């Protein structure tokens, strides 16, 4: 493969026991990738990898109003690996969303934006080539 940065709409936005799976490989000597989970220019789920920030790979994650980063949550299990395949897991509950990688659980970022129906895009941006971006309700 898909051409990156990919949009995959979320028609009528997020709700719990929606579970996003993105699937890709990371490209050599990759610096960085994004999801961004949109409520139109609002980022509500920022999650960032970072393969060379002060030379430590960090998972960044953040919110986006009214064009201003907010506080970040920082994350240094990183379970991503240049040059190999990876598969994200997204699931939206009640309180926060939370993010698995390869089937292990990495982290949970509360919910910052609270109209979860207005979340309507997913963004997918950054050093991977992109295989696959769906969601299931479980
Ligand atoms: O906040 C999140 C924002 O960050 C900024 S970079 C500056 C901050 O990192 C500053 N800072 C440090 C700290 C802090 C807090 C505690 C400890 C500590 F060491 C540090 N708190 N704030 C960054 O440009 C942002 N961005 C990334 C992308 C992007 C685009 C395409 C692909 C891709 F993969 C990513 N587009 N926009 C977005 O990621």
């Amino acid at each position: 493969p898909l051409i990156v940065p990919y949009n995959l709409p979320l028609p009528g936005g997020v709700v719990p026991r929606m579970l996003i799976t993105i699937l890709g490989t990371v490209k050599p000597n990759a610096n960085r990738i994004a999801l961004d989970f949109q409520r139109g220019n609002d980022v509500a789920f920022h999650f960032n990898p970072r393969f060379n920030e002060n030379n430590r790979r960090v998972i960044v994650c953040n919110t986006k109003l009214d064009n201003n980063w907010g506080r970040e949550e920082r994350q240094s299990v990183f379970p991503f690996e240049s040059g190999k395949p990876f598969k994200i897991q997204v699931l939206v509950e009640p309180d926060h969303f939370k993010v698995a990688v390869n089937d292990a659980h990495l982290l949970q970022y509360n919910h910052r934006v609270k109209k979860l129906n207005e979340i309507s895009k997913l963004g997918i941006s950054g050093d991977i080539d992109l295989t696959s971006a769906s969601y299931t309700m479980i």
